[PDB]
């Protein structure tokens, strides 16, 4: 059991460094947007992929 906390308590920090890459990209993606096409997309790809890793964090969390 103390194992498992200090699991959970580390995967937090992995949550902090998706959410900070999540934060980059999406800034990359909408700064695309607002001014092209494929660039937004394939950044808009990389936000999910961001937020897919967080979710897993998230789910292994809970």
């Amino acid at each position: 059991l103390n194992e498992s906390v200090l699991k959970v308590n580390e995967l937090n920090k992995t949550l902090s460094k998706k959410s900070t890459e999540l934060t980059e990209k999406e800034k990359e993606a909408r700064s695309t947007l607002d001014k092209s096409k494929q660039k937004y997309s394939l950044l808009i790809r990389d936000v999910e992929a961001i937020k897919t890793e967080m979710s897993n964090v998230q789910a292994n969390l809970d």
